[PDB]
């Protein structure tokens, strides 16, 4: 059997050599029946642990840790993720400015006609974080409100243990370690289906590089070269160095993290690979009350790859125009990214409608069809540009989490 | 730190003035934004616990009591909840002729227009207490199903314990442990957020009194005076009687139950508050066999302030109108305002579909451009009466929780 | 007290007689409502357990056999599944050649209209048996996804606990426990409402008998006689025939099975009569290692009786058209009704869709006016197929849970 590390990169490399070819000769829709269904199991497999995975072992990473130092890892990662999401897209602004992206190109306006859908109120959103009905948050997604929920019960829980009644500890107790056996049910089954990500990860990635690694070459060429070395430079440099500056090694980091990082890079999806995101963590070292609450959250809050995607497209749809951004508008566009993860937070359709609310605060509506034909070509290649991103969203969360719990002990 | 008790009085008398005045000044819209955001944050922090606090204690609270000695508390909660809300409804008129509200007004018609929902067939709001999945009814609400199916298991599960297999005993046993580890853990956590209350309850009556309370003069005064009036002529002649009568004292009733009251006024929210309202009676030394089942039931038909509202509403529409109401019609309101009790049970939109088949069965439809105009300035002031009515709501679900325990031991 | 097996039989043939005469005199209305509710809240009551048995059980199934154990059990029990169910469309085929429904008949064309209902592909089919949500399952309905998220957990609790920690033993065991604590729970409850099923089986085939069972004379006799006939002599030549050739005695399975026969026959739910349907598995002496796999899964594809009206189906629509199908026709319906049978599978509307799709397959379509004139009047005695139809559904789904049995230990 071996890998594992090595078994999942004989596919990654095939399947994306065998998608380019495929592709090119034609048959990309014969990819997207037959080849994707396989790599689509896959996801569906990771996500179906996603839910359980992150209530169960929340609730017994609450009983692990104090109150008042549950607060303050909260306090530290939340400081993080802000100033690491503010840091890519300044990176993001400071590539598209290395590589012009669409400097000398008129687009042909009439398009694909796009709307914005409406940002809800920042109140509603931060109330709606406290779920009516746990049952219900839990029944259908909900990533944030379960967080809320699997806190207060687990500092209940914790409470209830240690009261001087001890037929009410017995309860306390049972409730507590039947949760954590649905915790490491999950973590167990994670594994399980880690052994099928081969074969997931050849058919996520051969579909995408068959269907969209045939428009890559071109003008869009420099767009995926300036937001893919952005992501490399992102690692080196705002990774690599915070991880060194908080005494951790930063290739032992890399290496017990490949997991949680190619999973996320085949199947795009942040909290999708969340259950080998907590895995990866809980080999790492780090205890249970830490990386159960800093994950989930970091999996909708710390949009790294996308902030410096968001400052990438911000760049390409104002070169496409001819309108370039001077000193203090590059700033603004700062402002509104990190702004955006906040203003979106646990509302689906994120990467869309933060985006949305971006390109408005600098002046390029999305409802212009100037803009709205220009931002039609980036998404032609947005699941090239999705896969890159969204491996590094994920390596924040990991990167942040280790640094959490090294201000820790 | 201190209360409790008090420290919510200071933010109920503090937001009252604080709202009457600053809503007068114009600024009601500026009240609506900013302070109300953190009344809506006390809400559904109560809510949140509503759902497992109600299933979890009540499974706990049928493994407590005997199968017959919870059919007999059954049919005597019921029994008192039909005669306080005909009580409620025989007063609210009663009260409504001592005040005449709006006997010589001739309304504007053509204001908001109004058309009622109708009300489910009674046999498929009786057959919907049987929730056909269990897992349905706990994830959206569904408080009535999940009464059921609680007292379902918790009298199999009590079952399960004393017979004669020692491997099956253990696993009814660890079962039952575990939910009362949930139940002990909502408990607990109704201490934290009543920590919050006085936040809670200045910002609620805050937004109430501002948006509101400006409107509470005029013709409108007479209906809030028959109206509150009514409610502490109730308190003090049906609840204070009923609480003599049966040996347990009134005085010392309120003093502990004036949490789950001050909360259910703020609110406006019998279920809502029913993590109070359940906390208090634990407190009060009611067996939860008891109270687990009496106190969300009561939550849904026990609306005894409400008819007492939907007594002197209709008198108002009757008197805007000049039709005043025969003794042989006086009698029909009483009827359909405790069978509207029924008829809703329940269905979401009950306080509201209640009063339409109430209106509809004397011969005022709501449909009546004349009637509409009247019950629209009835609106004007609904959240003034809605803190009213809620409060008496559940000291009626209180009350007979107590009374009940009493013809127990 | 006493039955039980008997009581339930008073009700079933009292039923039939006070309903044919009930019906035949006028008031099929009357009996509508007044006695079918009663027959539903039974109804209801079972498909109350049919969520939490399924899963609960199923838990403990996976954790009491052997991962390959379960594997092969699978194996066997589709492919008996599939010449059962194609055994039952042969012989619809060979019963309505025997029969002639409707071989003299033309019909009155212009009357109910048909539209078929897409069936979904046969990808998002298999793949939507994973769920996303676990949690979302359970909390509506689906059976299939549930069964995998079930197995997946069990093979998952069962690792964990033989593990060489002692902290994470523990935790395994609590979980497994209360899920069978949950499991016992519903087996008890399934005995109390199997004491209401006099009064079920009474008013459900009052109701069918009442408001078709006047219908049934005439051309569409022929109809319900080929039907039974055939369901009779597919018990009486696949399933004695089948039972006997493994080494289990014919007689003796009836006498167990009935209660899981004779709800079958009067709810005409497959899921809705499976705790009883269960619970007649576990009293025969089968492992929960098998059963709360293969039954479930059962209710959901081995849908023989159906099958065989498919086929007395496919031939009285062709009849009164009078286009006559030849020999290799036959078998082209055959092909295409074992298919459907996957090709539904999960999805609701299943016995609708699938006739549809047989129908189509041979070349009479439903949007045919003449077509659906024809099979407008074969639904006007689709209740007193569907008893029939429903009982062998489940005769056949324990017939083979007692055969893979019988091939283990
Ligand atoms: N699914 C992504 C959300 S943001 C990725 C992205 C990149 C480019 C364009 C659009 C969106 C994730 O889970 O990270
Ligand atoms: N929220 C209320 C429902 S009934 C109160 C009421 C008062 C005035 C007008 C309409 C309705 C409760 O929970 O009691
Ligand atoms: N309720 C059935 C579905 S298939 C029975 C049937 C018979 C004739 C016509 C249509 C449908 C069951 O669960 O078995
Ligand atoms: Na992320
Ligand atoms: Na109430
Ligand atoms: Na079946």
């Amino acid at each position: 059997e071996y890998p594992v590390l090595q078994k999942i990169l004989i596919g990654l490399i095939l399947g994306a050599i065998v998608g380019l070819i495929l592709g090119h000769y034609g048959y990309a829709d014969a990819v997207k029946t037959y080849v994707k269904p396989f790599g689509d199991l896959f996801v569906r497999l990771l996500k179906m642990l996603v839910m359980p995975i992150v209530f169960a072992s929340l609730v017994v990473g609450a009983a692990s840790i104090s109150p008042a130092r549950l607060g303050r890892v909260g306090v530290k990662i939340v400081v993080y993720y802000l100033l690491t999401s503010a840091f890519a897209v300044t990176l993001g602004i400071i590539m598209a400015r290395l590589f012009n992206p669409g400097a000398g190109i008129h687009l042909a306006v009439g398009g694909q006609q796009f709307q914005p859908k409406q940002a809800p109120p920042l109140v509603k959103i931060l109330l709606d974080i406290v779920p009516t009905n746990p049952f219900g948050a839990l029944a259908n997604g909900q990533v944030l409100p379960t967080i809320f929920f699997a806190i207060i019960l687990g500092i209940a829980i914790t409470y209830l243990m240690n009261s001087e009644n001890e037929k009410v500890r017995k309860s306390a107790e049972t409730l507590l370690d039947a949760i954590n056996g649905l915790a490491e049910a999950m973590y167990k089954i994670v594994n399980g289906v880690m052994q099928y990500a081969p074969i997931g990860v050849f058919a996520l990635i051969a579909y995408v590089m068959a269907e969209q690694g045939v428009k890559v070459v071109g003008e869009l060429a420099k767009v995926t070269a300036a937001v893919y070395v952005g992501l490399t430079l992102q690692i080196l440099l705002v990774y690599f160095v915070l991880l060194k500056i908080y005494g951790i090694d930063p290739i032992s980091f890399i290496k017990k993290a490949k997991d949680a990082m190619l999973t996320a890079f085949v199947t795009r999806s942040s909290s999708g690979t969340l259950p080998v995101t907590m895995r990866v963590a809980k080999e790492m070292g780090i205890s249970e009350g830490i990386y159960s609450f800093t994950l989930p959250l970091g999996a909708t809050i710390n949009m790294d790859g996308t902030a410096l995607y968001q400052g990438v497209c911000t760049f390409f749809i104002a070169n496409a125009l001819g309108s370039h951004l001077t000193v203090g508008q590059q700033l603004t566009i700062v402002l509104t990214a990190v702004l955006a993860s906040i203003g979106t937070a646990g509302v689906p359709g994120a990467g869309a409608i933060m985006l949305a609310m971006v390109l408005e605060s600098v002046g390029l509506p999305l409802t212009d069809p100037n803009v709205a034909a220009a931002y039609a070509m980036i998404l032609g290649i947005d699941a090239i540009l999705d896969m890159g991103c969204t491996m590094v969203n994920v390596t924040g969360d990991l990167t942040g989490t280790a640094i959490v719990a090294k201000t820790e002990g």
